[PDB]
């Protein structure tokens, strides 16, 4: 599979500033060069310019262009990009390709919102609920098509911040989330494992990893850290494991804000995450 990097630098899906550097954060700690030294023949495509809504009306529907024709090319979109709102743009440009997109949501928070439920408006709380698709209607009906997956095909993995209108969708949406709790209790192997059973009837999955799902000592440079996250151990479990199963076929990494890192830290641990969901292997 032929590596498509997709950089992203949007920040006007939340307030703070800084997560539109995530991309330059990424690629500095050597992403290319690492999935080169790894086999892969990797193409960076560069940023997507950006100039609330509109620009992330505009901005998404390039971000699912790419995605779209890159998939086209059957070579594997890896977006990494500023905050989660891009992923209303990278679902919009996969999930046509596949008549039963599966989602693995890599993220402390369900990002379930609404701009009427949202208690902030900002819109990277709300891609997963738009997407499924309840939400703005010009977010929901992206490319032209809604919802773009199912809730029986997403599971949530990392969830701790999840309070009020969010937990009750879920229970009524019938979605798989594994909060901290199930983790703790199965370890982390259990999940995976239950999660790639769980995801068998897909045609596609897509891996959506918002950084803060992982422990702020791990992954320190995110706008909403939540304490009592995935270990880096824990995180390099699950992205081997997916691999060995080969269900990934998209994937995005999204939050890392150096502005508010500790010299490149969370950046560096996405770029480790990626060498390990694309095959690196300690042995
Ligand atoms: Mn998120
Ligand atoms: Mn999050």
């Amino acid at each position: 599979k032929t590596i498509s990097v997709i950089g992203m630098p949007m920040d006007l899906g939340q307030a703070r500033r800084g997560v539109d550097m995530g991309p330059s954060a990424i690629r500095y700690a050597h992403l290319i060069e690492r999935l080169s030294d790894m086999g892969y023949t990797v193409e960076d495509l560069g940023d997507i310019p950006i100039n609330n809504l509109n620009s992330v009306l505009a901005g998404n529907e390039k971000l699912a262009q790419k995605v779209n024709k890159v998939i086209e090319e059957k070579k594997f979109p890896l977006v990494l990009g500023g905050d989660h709102s891009i992923a209303i743009g990278t679902l919009a440009g996969t999930a046509k390709h596949y008549d039963n997109l599966g989602v693995i949501w890599y993220d402390a928070h369900g990002d379930l919102n609404t701009l009427e439920t949202s208690p902030s408006g900002n819109i990277h709380g709300m891609p997963l609920a738009v997407s499924l698709g309840i939400g703005h209607e010009s977010l929901v009906n992206l490319e032209g098509y809604a919802p773009k997956i199912k809730p029986e095909n997403v599971v949530i993995i990392g969830a701790r911040s999840l309070d009020e209108g969010e937990r009750k969708y879920i229970k009524e949406s019938g979605m798989k989330v594994y909060t901290m709790h199930e983790i703790d209790r199965l370890g982390m192997t259990k999940v995976i494992e239950e999660t790639l059973d769980y995801l068998s009837a897909c045609d596609g999955v897509h891996l959506s990893l918002d950084l803060d799902g992982l422990d702020p000592n791990d992954a320190p440079g995110v706008g909403t850290p939540v304490v009592g996250g995935i270990s880096y151990r824990e995180s390099h479990l699950a992205m081997e494991m997916l691999y060995d199963a080969g269900i990934i076929t998209s994937a995005e990494f999204v939050e890392v804000n150096p502005i508010l890192d500790h010299k490149n830290k969370t950046g560096k641990t996405a770029v480790e995450l990626v060498e390990s969901l694309l095959g690196k292997k300690l042995l």
